[PDB]
């Protein structure tokens, strides 16, 4: 609930604090209590998600799952600045993590039925496919580009799946709302592409843009009564 | 009540801002801020009125549909800058939720017996009508004008389900009150047909012209006592 | 109270000033601002009213029921500007409001007691039926000489009612200070006559120049002691 | 005691609310909740007494009564309004109800020995058989007198029961003022026969102006130690 | 205590203005309102000085007589308007009432031994003895002069009284301040005796100018150390 | 303190206004109110200084001491006025009483150690032995002289305690201003021979003389370091 | 602890109010309600020390004490007053229960080792031996000096007692700040000769200025480390 | 916010003056009172800024560093009076501090995306390199020099930083207000190496003016659309 | 805290008080409640420093050091006037004792890592033992000077132990604002054989000299990266 979330932000908010001093100190004692302190926050939220996957309220897990990404970038900025291989390689974990649970949040839609809500889910997973790609490019790390390419099509597989749910309401607005959606997946993995030169990059995202054109005005055929 | 939407105004209000400070930036963080934000306040708001319909306060009631209106009014002051479709596409849900919610508040009235107060919603529901015209003008869009002929006719049945409250109570001025804004809604369907040439319009707008002439002297039977 | 008037006040001012710049500027933006503005006022001063009709202070409902008429002299310098009849048929409504609110200040007054309270009141109505004239003569509509006469007798049943209390309190003033009121009445009455040709309104005004008679020196019965 | 009866005199001052706006509005679902709610405070009023009969607290049972009377006075104000005799007919209960509850704390003063309590609750009856006049003298109604004649005498039947407790303990003043008492109930009488012209009414009337002189200078025979 | 006597002051001075008005309007609603305000305050009063005997408190207790002779001065100014002999006859018990309860302070002294708390209060007693003169001679009535000789002699019995703590506790100066206290009582029983021409008035008067001689120079016996 | 105090000049000064309009009107509505209000800052003085004597703010008392000595000064223009013994009776209780409180602030020095606070008390007690011969000369009182003598010994042996205490600090020169301080005592009870004629004022006023040779050149014993 | 002290405090506070009212009133009254009441507060401070002596809590302890020793200044403040036995002989055994107290204080410090702790103790042995001064000097009273010079060898004894724990724990200055401590008995006790002359208070004071001799810079030996 | 830095401001003004007096009077109370009294303000700003950094207000940051910046002007101006080693190397470690920081705005600005933020920044960067040689040239200190090349190459590699914003946002110009920064570095380092002659400086210099010339027409690229 | 400081800067502050009104008027008293209160400040500051030893907040520890050494330049101020050696030996215990308690802060900083919060402390343990030459130079005691001393090089004990932070850091300037500040320890030292002739002051202060001469450019060998 919202004083449990309370406690989270409160964690986040003890970490930026510790860094800053940290980066005009120079302590690495701090970090080390920052990275650690983190690490809770990325913890005490899926205690939160987990209470609230049971319930049926999924406005308070994507009040969640927002944190677990502010983690995860927060776990990027100590990486840029101790240099270090445990703090990165922690952050790739939170953002699996915050995608694993995005996902277990659209499932909870699916049986309530709330387009709306099942959209704002996928939106955090582009945030993390977006975010992964900032770890990789700063780093230069691979072992990220493949997790930004699975996470990524971990996503247009479920607007796919959102799209399931707008057609079966007869709700033609979220569909659109959604469609549009992987036009902002296919862009991005055009953009793993780009940078990280190779073809799977390019085939994955030639395969979502048809999946896309596989999203035509097939859309259009419901709001037709 | 009154302190829980001067937190929707201001959610509201903090989204001009970040609106024209975009304007001038030229940033698009802030689009994505403004957007996911006014968002916040046509959920927000719903979450009022949805409690205001439980207690007998229509007075609350269109005071929160009057919000969410201006949000469907800013979010398109949004697409015209990004030239989105996402954005587009959600001011049209906003839209037809403002005028879902409408309705919802005349039906409070029918139980309370309150024409002035089911007229303020059919007049909120024209401004839906009214306004999906601009999103279709503007952006030559003909998914908003398939709904700017469902929300008009929404409420061309609405002003004939009023009228039958005025009799029914002998006061024969809102009737009068509401006789008139038939005109004002097959002058709008008349629109409709002028712009986006069609015979739909043009022919909804004629069964609607005969459903004012239905609305004749009718009315001046009442009030011979 | 005081200061809840005043915010009153300030509705009906902040919509003389809208009337005048869209009299410049031909605008019908701020009409439809204006009027939307003086319902308000007219909204907000059954809300103070009522408020003191509980307790036992007239002299502030008059200061209330004395705007609700500024309010319906105000719409009536709309209708006149737009030639609209959703504006004039709103003034009818008004104005009706305000005499069956006089009434409701007048009984407040029978059980305190207070004839100078009680006179005053059917003062205002006769501003009303006085009011209904300027919309009939001016307009040439004829629901409002239905009500003009309705609002007329509907005060000379009243200073009949004044004159009852009078007589109650051994005060043989205020009973001249209200059977002279029923000549101001009389007059009105012809004048209905005059304009608006017709029987009913010279025999309804000649019932009530019979009903001043009624109240000859009987009235000079009182002081003899 | 004092929290239980706030929650009386909420529920009566929610019922001229509901009666303003009911005479503003001409609306008939508020009487409906106004009469529905009147009754409530006459029967959450008889709760407050019967539980403090029971202890020795009158000066709170007073307080009781006068609600019960302001009900009866209420309920009338309804009867003028709506024109109905399921209303009219509710507070001749209500008003035989609080002449039966004055009664009962009487009772409650002669075993403690209070004629200033005792006196207090006569007065309520008078209020009552005053209140019945103005029942039957707006209505015209007949069986009010004679209910008004049975409180009446109902009364001075306890003038003489009070002057049973000064005469008892020593007290010439309260005897004097309840002496002075009975005048006031000869004088109410007397109006029984004025209006509603009968010779019961001027009978009744003149056996208690002979019961106002059988109590003499009789109370005088007590202070001239 | 001081909070719980500005409630009381509040309706005594809540009264005065009802009967100015009264005065003015010559209404009797108000009159009826004053009186049953005014025994409010009379019986709020003892309410105050009931706690406060109970505490050692004097203070306090001649703060509240003092009010409930304020009462009495009241209730005659009322009695002279209305010409009623309900609320002539209510003075006299609360001046017998302020000089029971007067009494009952010098009694709380006696074990204080505060003599110049003792003091204040024949005073008091003293302001209604001269008070139920202006009953007696204003009206006309008698059973005032039978209760002023009443209370002038229960004051006698109390200067004496006094003189025996001033004399027990070696203030010489009190007891001066107290046999000339019985000089303004013997004044006082002669001036009953100038108006309302009798012998007891003469007589008992004469007994107590014996009393003051039998204060002589007694009092002087004593500061001679 | 501070704010307490301009209670009590208040208090005074809202009395000689009482008396000077008594003293044009002639009237004795406004002795009787001057007195008990005089009285009143006499009584109210007292509860300042019995605050201020729980602390240690002897700088207040005095002022407070001043104050009460001003109020006797008081009491004594209205005995002359009236002619009364009441009043006259009553000064010298307060002259008395600022004396047996002036004591009390001298022991408050002792204790802190204050010869300079001591001394200014000695004097209050001067100023009313010098009063009270303006009492006896002026009303020809021989109870004045009896105290005025009481209260100018209750000093002279005051001075004698102040000498030990400059003595005990090596404060040489307040002694001096202590020593000179009998020699104003000696010279008073003179006085009190020269006017009331008699032994005891020429014999107390010469056992005070030796008391002041007593207090020879032994205070020059100190300051030969 | 602090709440529990606040009661004695205030039990103290309650008693110089009931001291300088009964100064200035001269009631004897007050005094028996003051000595009765300054003598809960010297039982109910055992109360506390005793429950903080099987606490390690000695600071709660000497304030305790504290206030026991101002109850012997105060009821030393009445037998100045009354010039009674039975109170001057009251505070001898408050003045003896605070010395063996604070003896059971300077227990509690040597099995803690707090010679901070325990010499504060000291000095409130002090206090005593310097008050019976006051009580022998004042009054006259041999049985005082008797004590006094118990309570001052009493006190020489643990200055003594002190220096053992200063040399046991190398705190070379509290035993200087010890050793100047039995300076300031050896000057008590002259003055115990110079006034009540005698041998054994120039014998006792001379065994003491030999024990100050003692304790030469036996303690300088320790500090050469 | 504002507040809090108008107390750092203070702390600085209250500095200087100690300074000018310090310069009059040749006073050292008072350097060591101005070193210790700026050395707070410099530990006061970082308190504003790192609440600042949290917030998304670097308008507040600047505002802070531009405090710091003044301090290390301000201890600079110690060090020439008094002629101390503790100073001068205390305004190097508040001159560090600033640069530091300054990269710390800067970060925020790239999240936010504000290059006229994060150019701000970088020119009080080049107000500490510019600083830093004040010190140099001034004291003759090679520790300095040390580190305005360490300052002066820390901004450089960030002018790029900021370039690669503008590139980003389509912001050309901004990009030609830091590609003319970088001449300005130049220059900068070049003056490092005609005082404090020798390679490091011109080499390290020289390398700079390469990345200027890196920063050709690259910058006109972008505005051909 | 904060406002646990504010309690004792106000016993400190109402210490010096007690103190000038002690100069002025000769008072011993006050010095008696001056030292018993500047006392409870030295006691009442350890009570916060050991709350904030274990907590992480150094910044509130030296706050309250600052404290107890201006308790310790007060207790000096006290000597002078009294001349006596009770006062003069508690302030060369608070003045060890704000030593043993600096080094306990030092020790908080070395856990943590806080150099510039390390050095402050040192400052401080000089400012008391340059305060101790103050106490000797002045008495002429040679107890202080053995402290003076010990407390010094307990400091240049620690500017040794701060470098071993400084050069674990990498951060080399506040090593140099410690090296410079065993020059300030040894221009101590030499003071202390300057005054108070003897070798162990000039022995000691050689052998800080060399532990000076030992910090060579030592601490430049850290910066050539």
């Amino acid at each position: 609930p919202e004083d449990e979330l309370k406690r989270v932000e409160k964690l986040v908010k003890e970490a930026e604090a510790l860094l800053i001093v940290a980066k005009i100190k120079g302590s690495k004692r701090d970090l080390e209590k920052a990275l650690r302190t983190a690490e809770e926050a990325a913890r005490e939220a899926v205690k939160v998600l987990v209470q609230a996957l049971l319930e049926g309220d999924p406005e308070v897990a994507l009040r969640a799952v927002e944190l677990v990404v502010r983690v995860a970038e927060l776990l990027l900025r100590i990486a840029k600045e101790s240099g270090s291989r445990e703090a990165l390689l922690r952050a790739l974990i939170v953002a699996e993590e915050a995608a694993k649970l995005a996902k277990m949040v659209l499932e909870l839609a699916e049986k309530q039925g709330d387009p709306e809500v099942a959209l704002r889910a996928v939106e955090l997973v582009v945030r993390v496919a977006e975010l992964l790609l900032r770890i990789a490019k700063e780093s230069g790390s691979e072992e990220a580009l493949e997790r930004a390419l699975r996470v990524a099509e971990e996503a247009a597989r479920l607007a796919k799946r959102v799209l399931e749910l707008a057609e079966e309401q007869g709700d033609p607005l979220v569909a659109k709302m959604a469609v549009e959606l992987v036009k902002r997946v296919a862009e991005l993995l055009e953009r793993i592409a780009r940078e990280s030169g190779s073809e799977e990059a390019k085939e994955r995202a030639e395969r979502v843009r048809e999946e896309a054109r596989e999203l035509q005005e097939r859309v259009k055929e419901l709001r037709e009564r």
